[PDB]
């Protein structure tokens, strides 16, 4: 499984949902994308289940890659890669968290004038 | 297991957690801080595992209530009920999101 | 002006809302929880304006404080008060962002 | 003034930051990392006063844009545009949150 290194940091969530309530384009093949480049994102189903489909680019016909999430699960998502979800049951309902990598400054001893 | 309704609201997302990084005092017996109805946290472990252990009481001597969470899985905690975690090896890591019930969050008179 | 003091952290936002799409409980006399006590609200005007509405208790008939937020300006709201806000037209629309005390 | 559209999504927001908990870039002329259409970053301050100087381009001598933000108030500034920004006084602290299209969070496939 695909782990979301320790130190990356929690930027946002979004609400509960389900195949009604989330906006109709996360079931279209679609790349997730933040202010900066290489955002994890974190699907946690609640209830039903979740498939993952992902693709080798934009246009590519098949997925080479399906995971499948049940309630009580999570899965996070290749960064900078093609992918649509699929609801299994009309019950099913989940929600997303985004990860980003943190910043580190190097620092001086003094204070800036 | 536990769920959280379909309309309670994310308020909170703690950072990713370790044996060393984590409160000393979430390894002990507790209450968490400002727990009530309608506040529901969410462990997920990222890394190796979790185990949660939940009491009747604040000095039951055993726990009414055993889940062991693994990488790729999570679980949510009932409110108000004495608790504590352990972490089965020393590179698990976990952190921990917090969801509330609107009526809680905003309060009418 | 009320003030968040420097060490606070941002812990929510939610989305841009109008008269219609904001949660009906917000025009109505409420107080802002969270997990923890001393959250500080902050409501911020994108377009339009909003009023802010402060009581001296649950049940005062009249309310003790009143703030009129524009756009391009936001209002912390004093904690543990109870409040309501009205939206002052039909354009209006805002966000709110919490934040509470460091953990 | 710049206006975020209503539909807009928050994807971050900065703790606040002073003239030296500031990231020492944001003073100097920069482009901010990711800028583009769609990402709108907001800056709003909760005390003292914060000044925003926008660019032409990179080396422009004079800038074409000035915006004075002082506390209870902010400035949504514009995208894949150079500028830097100057606190004002020692106590001044302010933060932003970037806010971005629903298109460009989640990118469609097109054919
Ligand atoms: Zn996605
Ligand atoms: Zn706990
Ligand atoms: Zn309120
Ligand atoms: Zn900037």
């Amino acid at each position: 499984m695909l782990q979301i290194p320790q130190n990356y940091i929690h930027t946002r969530s979004t609400p509960f949902w389900n195949k009604q309530t989330a906006p109709a384009g996360i079931f279209e093949r679609h790349l997730d994308k933040g202010t900066r480049p290489g955002v994890y994102p974190r699907l946690s189903v609640m209830h039903g289940a979740v498939k993952y489909l992902g693709y080798a680019d934009e246009h590519s016909a098949e997925p080479d890659q399906v995971i499948l999430i049940e309630a009580g699960q999570f899965a996070v998502f290749p960064p900078e890669k093609w992918h649509n979800i699929e609801a299994m049951t009309d019950d099913t309902y989940f929600n997303i968290d985004f990860f980003v990598a943190p910043e580190v400054l190097m620092e001086g001893a003094q204070q800036r004038k």
